[PDB]
C-alpha cells in the first residue's frame, strides 16, 4: 500500500457535520506528500457560515501522508491499509463543553485519497468557546500516541490538543481514536510509537467564502 504514496497525490474531503443541531458541510481539496510527510489542503465550508471554530475540525478533516522513517516502516497501518482504507472513528472531548463523535472513511477513488466523515456534536455550551466562537484561528501542534488493536485488527490513538482561547487560556480537546481496515487483506499492526503532527492555519486572500487553508506536516516517531 506504500507504493502508492511515493510521489504527490490529490487529496479530497468531505464533511457532514451537526454540532448542537447546527448543521453544516465542509468540502476540502489539496495534496499530499508522504515522502515528506507533507500536506496542503484548502477547506469551505459549503452550507455558509461554519458554526464552529476551524480550529477545532482540523484533527476531523488523513494520517496515510505520516513521513515514516526507513527503519518503522512494518509500523505503518495507515498506507497498509490501502487502497481499500480504513476506518478512522474518534470521540473528542472538549474540556468543560460537548463532544464531538467522529466516523470517517478513508480510501482510494481511482489516484485521488478521499476522506468521508460524518461529524456528530452534543452537549455543547450556547456561549462556551465553541459555540461561540472564541478560540483563536491558530496552528495546533502535538503527538498523536498509537498503538495496536489487535481484537479489530487496527489502531487506536490518543492525543490532547490545548487550543488558545482570546483570553489567553486554553481549551483542552482530548482524542480518541480508533481504526480498523476496511479490507480483509494483511495491515501492519504497530509497535507504539507517535505522529509528531504540526499543521499551520491561514486565509486566501482572495477566498470570500468561510475557508481554511492548511499547511500541516506528520513524522512519525518514537522507535
Amino acid at each position: 500500500g506504500e507504493e502508492l504514496f511515493t510521489g504527490v497525490v490529490p487529496i479530497l474531503v468531505e464533511l457532514d457535520g451537526d454540532v448542537n443541531g447546527h448543521k453544516f458541510s465542509v468540502s476540502g481539496e489539496g495534496e499530499g506528500d508522504a515522502t515528506y510527510g507533507k500536506l496542503t489542503l484548502k477547506f469551505i465550508c459549503t452550507t455558509g457560515k461554519l458554526p464552529v471554530p476551524w480550529p477545532t475540525l482540523v484533527t476531523t478533516l488523513v494520517q496515510c501522508f505520516a513521513r515514516y522513517p526507513d527503519h518503522m516502516k512494518q509500523h505503518d497501518f495507515f498506507k497498509s491499509a490501502m487502497p481499500e482504507g480504513y476506518v478512522q472513528e474518534r470521540t473528542i472531548f472538549f474540556k468543560d463543553d460537548g463532544n464531538y463523535k467522529t466516523r470517517a472513511e478513508v480510501k482510494f477513488e481511482g489516484d485521488t485519497l478521499v476522506n468521508r466523515i460524518e461529524l456528530k456534536g452534543i452537549d455543547f455550551k450556547e456561549d462556551g468557546n465553541i459555540l461561540g466562537h472564541k478560540l483563536e484561528y491558530n496552528a495546533i501542534s502535538d503527538n498523536v500516541y498509537i498503538t495496536a488493536d489487535k481484537q479489530k485488527n487496527g489502531i487506536k490513538a490518543n492525543f490532547k490538543i490545548r487550543h488558545n482561547i482570546e483570553d489567553g487560556s486554553v481549551q483542552l480537546a482530548d482524542h480518541y481514536q480508533q481504526n480498523t481496515p476496511i479490507g480483509d487483506g494483511p495491515v501492519l499492526l504497530p509497535d507504539n510509537h507517535y505522529l509528531s503532527t504540526q499543521s499551520a492555519l491561514s486565509k486566501d486572500p482572495n477566498e470570500k467564502r468561510d475557508h481554511m487553508v492548511l499547511l500541516e506536516f506528520v513524522t512519525a516517531a518514537g522507535i
